């Protein structure tokens, strides 16, 4: 269920001799209390912090600011449920003692093809801030650099408008977006909106993967998408958005 070796993340737990994925306990350089999480671990001694998993539509993530602070879901120590770490918590790992984090996103489609995208010196701000998103570069992979945004064509800044870099966290009922109206409440999603999203991993899940304007009543693209992977008609079967430090890459 939970194992022994502790430490300051995943990495650090692997470290210390772990080999087994599974539930720990971290706690992380500001953490006044020890939390638990999943850690996957491979046959290298990378250990990966998982903060967000999806795979089955077990969990509705329409949530409200503090419920996205908090966390909610289910851990499990087989990996086979979803849940959001928690704000909070993906703060204080992401920033202590200036570490460099790199973030990992892991998708699969309903073909069984998974594909990867990497962002170094990945950081999650504090409260006061709305849990700002900042990275320094793409670092590669081939589902594409959604968070620099994409021009899906129905504005000529649509790019400008939906890059995720330097966004602030939204959820419907505290909205910090660059929209007019509320990308949060209109989608049914806690997310670092901009006007809205090119990436959106917390969105509605889709049977199937196939959606359309049809789909909903007001047709919004709603789902869980990757704009630089698949269209935006199209939702995800399963997401994995991981934390290690830089160097481990
Ligand atoms: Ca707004």
């Amino acid at each position: 269920q939970i194992h022994d070796i502790t430490g300051k993340d995943c990495q650090d737990i692997a470290n210390k001799g772990a080999k087994q994925s599974g539930l720990y306990f971290i706690k992380p350089l500001k953490a006044n209390q020890q939390f638990l999480v999943y850690c996957e671990i491979d046959g290298s001694g990378n250990g990966w912090t998982v903060f967000q998993k999806r795979l089955d539509g077990s969990v509705d993530f329409k949530k409200n600011w503090i419920q996205y602070k908090e966390g909610f879901g289910h851990l499990s120590p087989t990996g086979t449920t979803e849940f959001w770490l928690g704000n909070e918590k993906i703060h204080l790992i992401s920033t202590q003692s200036a570490i460099p984090y790199a973030l990992r996103v892991e998708l699969e489609d309903w073909n069984g093809r998974t594909s990867t995208a990497d962002y170094a010196m990945f950081k999650v701000g504090p409260e006061a801030d709305k849990y700002r998103l900042t990275y320094a570069y793409f670092a590669g992979g081939d589902a594409g650099d959604a968070f620099d945004g994409f021009d899906f064509g129905d504005d000529p800044s649509d790019k400008f408008f939906t890059s995720h870099n330097g966004m602030q966290f939204s959820t419907w009922d505290n909205d910090n977006d660059k929209f007019e109206g509320n990308c949060a409440e209109q989608d049914g999603s806690g997310w670092w909106m901009n006007k809205c999203h090119a990436g959106h991993l917390n969105g509605v899940y889709y049977q199937g993967g196939t959606y359309s304007k049809a789909s909903t009543p007001n047709g919004y693209d709603n789902g869980i998408i990757w704009a630089t992977w698949k269209t935006r008609w199209y939702s995800m079967k399963k997401t994995t958005m991981k934390i290690i430090p830089f160097n481990r890459l």
